């Protein structure tokens, strides 16, 4: 730690660790470690241990050079870089490799790794534990530590490495993804690029710069305290570190953060600032310029605050929106938890949805969605790209298991509303084959539930006997 570093301690409130933020955005290399050591200590203080809070938990320089300088002698004792020769001021993939096995193998040998508070160095220097994008993290603050500037954190929506080398062109793994998968720690991503998996975003994941590397760990604080309790003092220390990086221009390239942002304003909004709705634009947009509109969670965010508002049209919409983007990757081992999201929005949450507006129309709603014709095409667009996703890719999607909710959802709009779109080979095109073979079904009064359960599932008999 410099001098500079040093004199806004102690930090007595959340407002004094937002100044140190600002302190160290304002720096050529905002410093990874001294951060994520501070963020980790007010939360284990404000979340994980509470006993004795009366106000904030006080930073000490004391206190916090001491956990500083655990984790710099860790590093500096077991990286020698006498034995990896930098070229061009830039990292070997030896090097990188050597740094992702000093965390590692540092870590605790046995713990549930989806535990909450697991993501800073502070848990990692007390408690030896990591989750998995919290071992990419140290990486890339180790590497900082030793003098590695090229070495940075890469993101996609549901895992996380490091990029390095000659223009930082070079990938490597350096943690785990999911459960039960084997390490490929220190191999490129090239192979999950090239099978146009969800995990590795066709190509089109973050490669952060330092100031969203700081991004990445102000969106990683977790206010929760219990699965009933949330820690206010996190919850606004967070809301203020993330205006404060909108501010400076560094989350113009951070659709998640964006999403982020919104939904903890949609909770406690702050005076004189954009709505939540244009923050989740905002995130589309972002999306849209920096990464080919290949991004599937900024849709589901704005999909999302639509659903708790009860806005169906736009809920629908918005889930359209997000299947437009899928249809266009193949479904690849290790894209579950997007599969999960899909599975989940289909299979319940639309049709809790749509329950609840047929309860109102029944009441005599006017303006529902379920007599809107245009929010009858999103369903049916959004089950169309679905349906395309699915189309060449090594695993299947649907199955029997889903096409219940669908002939329960078409079924929710009444035949007049139903026949008034006009599928073009309100109007909408499909995309699906599957969904084109369906076209015929879809305006009887009645819909043909068998019919429709077969060209969903593509199966090819009916019961024998
Ligand atoms: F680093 C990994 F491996 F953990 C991948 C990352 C995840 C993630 C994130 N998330 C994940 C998505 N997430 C969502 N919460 N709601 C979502 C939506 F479904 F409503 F869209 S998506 C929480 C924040 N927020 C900022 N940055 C990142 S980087």
């Amino acid at each position: 730690l410099k001098a500079a570093q040093k004199t806004l301690f102690p930090l007595r409130s959340i407002d004094d660790v937002v100044r140190l933020f600002a302190a160290e955005l304002g720096r050529e290399e905002p410093d990874l470690v001294l951060l994520s050591l501070v963020l980790g200590f007010v939360e284990h203080f404000l979340a994980v241990n509470r006993v004795g809070l009366t106000y904030f938990p006080v930073a000490d320089l004391s206190i916090i050079a001491a956990l500083y300088a655990r984790f710099t002698a860790q590093i500096r004792g077991a990286v020698d870089l006498s034995l990896y020769p930098r070229e061009g001021g830039v990292s070997s993939r030896e090097l990188v490799k050597k740094v992702s096995d000093v965390i590692w193998n540092s870590l605790s040998r046995s713990y549930f790794k989806d535990r909450a508070h697991i993501q800073s160095l502070f848990s990692f220097i007390t408690g030896t534990k990591l989750d998995s994008s919290g071992v990419a993290f140290a990486v890339v603050g180790a590497c900082q530590a030793l003098g590695l500037r090229d070495v940075h954190l890469a993101l996609s929506e549901d895992h996380a490495w490091v990029v390095f080398g000659p223009n930082g062109e070079q990938t490597a793994e350096v943690t785990w993804h999911g459960k039960g998968n084997e390490d490929r720690r220190g191999q490129t991503v090239n192979a999950g690029v090239a099978e146009r998996s969800w995990l590795y975003l066709k190509g089109s994941y973050m490669r952060c710069d330092r100031k969203m590397e700081v991004a990445f760990m102000v969106c990683a604080i977790n206010p929760s305290i219990d699965l009933h309790t949330d820690s206010l003092e996190l919850l606004q220390l967070q809301q203020k570190l993330l205006w404060l990086l909108y501010d400076l221009g560094h989350l113009e390239r951070y659709p998640m953060a964006l999403g982020n942002l919104a939904d903890l304003e949609e909770l406690e909004p702050t005076p004189g600032r954009p709505d939540p709705l244009t923050l989740y634009h905002k995130g589309i947009a972002s999306a849209k310029t920096y990464y080919r509109d290949e991004h599937i969670y900024p849709y589901m965010y704005l999909a999302g605050y639509h659903c708790r508002n009860r806005n169906v049209r736009e809920a629908l919409q918005a889930w359209a929106d997000t299947a437009t983007v899928i249809q266009d990757y193949n479904y690849c081992r290790e894209d579950e938890e997007i599969y999960k999201e899909f599975f989940e929005v289909a299979n319940d949450v639309i049709p809790n949805l749509l329950k609840e507006a047929a309860s109102l129309l029944e009441a005599g709603s006017q303006g529902s969605a379920l007599q809107d014709p245009e929010c009858f095409a999103h369903l049916l667009r959004f089950y169309d790209g679905i349906c395309k996703w699915e189309e060449g890719s090594p695993t299947p999607v649907l199955h029997v298991g889903w096409a219940t909710f669908l002939v329960q959802s078409l079924g929710r709009f009444e035949g007049q509303v139903r026949q008034k779109v006009r599928i073009v080979s309100p109007v909408l095109t499909f995309q699906s084959e599957k969904m084109k073979g369906m076209k015929e079904l879809l305006v009887a009064t009645k819909i043909n539930s068998s019919a429709i359960k077969l060209q969903l599932t593509a199966q090819s008999q009916v019961q024998m006997k």
